[PDB]
């Protein structure tokens, strides 16, 4: 225990005893405006929707094999994983991970275990109310959920008692957490793309807010009259009966504006709004703000002025933004706590990548092509496109 | 535990799914309402901030 070498920092920033608030409140009020923006609430939505479509399920460990689950207990996990608790179905969990994995870049659950220690029900736990204690190796002993007169006390995994096989036998608690260039983790350093979308949301903010106001306030006219001084005191409303007669639906609409002996200068008033907004850097920003989340502008359905010069088709962006976001940013860290704190060693839960829609064509397509290879056998073959050995 | 339709002169009270008396199979044998909630940030269960 004494090996660890996180002992440097929690004897410093994090006093034995104390616990500690996860993320900053600044983090979280970040978060709070983010769901009632036009542009990042968007993005969040596409990535809980993209990520609650791919089902999983538990299955035997691939590589390191022996005294786990059997079918039985495996079958019953299984119950659990599809039916979380009595409000939240599976898909709605995973809505809320991807939502507090993409906003504060750490995730944490609840689990409640029988006294045999198979698990029966679990719940999400919200980033913004939750604290966390050290002992003076560095390793969390106890997670603090809710405020200071309503406080939730909650065992982490390693503190909570064990069966003579190591799995918990008593209600406990798990976070994961995402890695930092400074090393220890359990420490109030977090990593989230909000960190780096600052400028460019106030700047959009400002120029929406400029766009509104000025919307509200410019005077609504077309063309501005002045007139001389010698102009007697009823002649002067004969004129602008005159004029005004020339309005749709007048008595003389279509007609000329003929006046006599009066020098009435006539100047006309150009209202160019067609620049309101900004078009240029609001676009701007929001290309940013889309980048920074790793989301393609074309995906999200905001304009671009340049889709076909890199993106030949709409497919393409969908698979790409799938293989290359979703799987190494999402599900993987999901996938390995899960399999880390709730199966036993020599199994795991495995998230079913292959079968998704946007992927049929190709999937389908590329298994076409190792049907004319020969020097491969058929197991090899299987594998390599997704389907278990026979 | 209840769910209640209706403005305060003529509402209606109507049993949830939970409360509801159930049979030996699990299943209620009275009239019942339930209702489905999107999830939001503060990963409250079923209270009041919607997503839309």
């Amino acid at each position: 225990p004494s090996a660890n070498p996180a002992k440097i920092f929690i004897r410093r920033l994090f006093n034995s005893g104390i616990a500690k608030s996860v993320v900053s409140y600044s983090n979280v009020m970040a978060a709070a405006r983010a769901m009632e923006h036009p542009v990042v609430f968007r993005c969040l939505d596409k990535l809980g929707l993209t990520v609650q479509s791919v089902k999983w399920y538990v299955g035997a460990d691939p590589d390191i094999s022996g005294t786990g689950m059997s079918a039985k207990e495996r079958k019953a996990l299984q119950q659990v994983l599809n039916r979380p608790n009595s409000a939240m179905s599976g898909a709605q969990l995973r809505y809320a991970a991807t939502l507090s994995w993409a906003c504060f870049g750490r995730m944490a659950f609840k689990v409640s275990v029988m006294g045999d220690g198979s698990v029966n029900a679990i719940w999400p736990l919200g980033i913004p109310f939750l604290k966390q204690e050290f002992n003076k190796y560095g390793e969390v002993t106890t997670f603090q959920y809710g405020d200071e007169g309503n406080r939730e006390s909650i065992k982490s995994f390693y503190s909570a008692a064990k069966n003579e096989k190591g799995r918990p036998i008593e209600n406990y608690a798990f976070m994961i957490v995402k890695p930092s260039i400074n090393g220890a983790m359990n420490l109030d350093v977090q990593n989230t793309p909000l960190q780096a979308v600052g400028m460019p949301v106030a700047l959009y903010n400002g120029l929406m807010e400029r766009a509104l106001e000025q919307c509200d306030g410019t005077p609504n006219s077309k063309w501005f009259v002045t007139a001389g001084r010698d102009i007697g005191e009823v002649q002067s409303k004969e004129i602008k009966d005159g004029i005004d007669d020339t309005k749709p639906g007048g008595d003389s609409a279509g007609e000329i504006i003929f006046v006599f002996g009066e020098d009435v200068k006539l100047q006309e008033i150009k209202n160019d709004l067609s620049d309101i907004h900004s078009k240029i850097p609001l676009d701007d920003q929001a290309r940013t703000i889309a980048g920074n989340f790793g989301i393609p502008i074309a995906l999200l359905g905001f304009a671009a002025a340049d889709g076909s010069k890199f993106a030949s088709n709409y497919d393409e962006s969908r698979k790409a933004f799938f293989e290359d976001t979703i799987e190494p940013g999402y599900l993987t860290p999901m996938e390995d706590g899960f399999s880390m704190f709730l199966c036993a060693p020599g199994s795991r839960v495995i998230f079913d990548r292959d079968s998704i829609p946007a992927l049929k064509k190709s999937r389908a397509d590329i298994a076409a092509v190792y049907e004319k290879v020969t020097f491969i056998d058929e197991n090899e073959k299987r594998e390599v496109t997704g389907w278990p050995k026979k």
